């Protein structure tokens, strides 16, 4: 079915001037952009956005990185969007993405495990939480 | 348990200059205001906000009224907030509110069934949907 | 002439549960509320908002205080709003406000010079800058 | 000097899937994106945004077009940004842009005079007004 999912272009990709190319990729893959904005997570907000990872070892590093500069979020809509977007971005380790998924966003724009260019919702459950975390219904147009 | 619910101060109450008194009431009742903003529904957004009522006979009138001028929404937080807030606002017919719940917001500020001063989420399910419709997680502070 | 000015209800007044009463005062004084929202200044944004004071001795305390909790901003519109609102809020030292302007907002709700309940734009120039700092044209309704 | 200017990607360009490529162009030209969002002008807001054109013959058509669908606004920052961005987008008639400025945004993505892909601020004065119209200081990051 037609689904919505959330992506966030991370500060590493922002700084590399990859934003336009990344959005273009999703457009070329056939997704409609239903919401879009640049903003900055406070550490507290990044922490809440990533609450499911609180007890993971990478958590503090992730929260700091995701609040270290401006990011851009977008709601993408399309057939089977959650699964397809997940596949389009590729493995979370950018270097591994270059090895096993060379045409993935992370392969193309990611640097390593932490600076891996982009975030996308993992599941229907997380897409619902993440989309509402960033965008109200008023912002989806 | 501690809950969150949504209220919307409608254009009739806005025009009566009731906004301050209405917020004050919820503050005196012990709720924390977690989000607040003045905005204007487009007819399309009002219709989406009230989608559960789309097949009801009052729908078009409701949509038109709720898009006829600026409104103010707030997220209220407190123990059993969803049902307590319903009770504080009173019966949806303002005249009936004066008869059976004379201390209610609708008895005090409402005119009739259409101009009834204020909206509040009806259930936990509707609260979840309505809060996200108006406010993102980024707007809850 | 009809003018617009900005007020911000500070964390001390928020915590005292004064928000509703303060908005009500401006409503009773005859102002139209043209924009309204609860948000939280980051330290950096508070500093930018108060940039004219950057070299003043109270700056760091002001920036820290105004970023220590959520605040509520409003755009108020009316004849001579800028000076009338200044007069309604009273002297910046709340204790002095009680001595020389006992009916002022700061006399009623303010504690001292730092916790003084409320901010209002100082001049037409600062009003223009402050309104744009907090609200876009899209948020004025 | 370093300046800020506003662009808006219009509904024609949005529908052609040009958003990513258009932002990429500005990134490659060396501009920093300081604010970004998708939204929809109401006809009233489009009319206020374009107030300087109220008495022009194209006004109603422009207002209707610019409120006919979602658009994306961005604040661009860079050396001499206002003049450079104005030149990058090219003549307002897209067909003429193809004739005299073939590498311009309007030549590349514009259709005709009305559907001409993009808007950019014309002057320092209009840039200031247009930026504040769309984005608050809180949204510039």
């Amino acid at each position: 079915a037609v689904e919505r999912t959330l992506i966030i272009v991370k500060p590493d990709a922002m700084e590399k001037g990859a934003l336009g190319k990344i959005l273009d990729r999703f457009i070329q893959e056939g997704f409609q952009i239903k919401a879009l904005k640049m903003f900055r997570f406070t550490p507290e907000k990044a922490g809440e956005f990533y609450y499911v990872h609180r007890e993971r070892p990478f958590f503090q590093e992730l929260v700091e990185f995701m609040s270290s500069g401006p990011v851009v979020a977008a709601v993408l809509e399309g057939e089977d969007a959650i699964k397809r977007v997940r596949e389009i971005i590729g493995p979370t380790d950018s270097e591994e993405a270059r090895k096993v998924a060379p045409n993935s966003i992370r392969a193309q724009f990611g640097t390593d495990k932490g600076k891996n260019a982009i975030h996308a919702s993992d599941s229907p459950e997380s897409a619902q939480y993440e989309i509402c975390f960033i965008f109200s219904g008023l912002e989806i147009v």
